[PDB]
């Protein structure tokens, strides 16, 4: 999906919890389950993936640091 579509997705799942800008594990899980069910395991198991994506180290994943996932996809 284009970065734009991925933004749309990011917003969808983020907003589904409430926070528009930042995904928790659950938003990621549902996101991944719907759009990329492999990636729940693939590359890294969800919990580890979350840490890997959360470069800023707050816990929850912003659209910017979420680009690490898109990088992984590109790889």
């Amino acid at each position: 999906k284009s970065p734009e579509e991925l933004k749309g997705i990011f917003e969808k799942y983020a907003a589904k919890e409430g926070d528009p800008n930042q995904l928790s594990k659950e938003e990621l899980k549902l996101l991944l389950q719907t759009e990329f069910p492999s990636l729940l395991k693939g590359g890294s198991t969800l919990d580890e993936l979350f840490e890997e994506l959360d470069k800023n180290g707050d816990g929850e994943v912003s659209f910017e640091e979420f680009q690490v996932l898109v990088k992984k996809i590109s790889q």
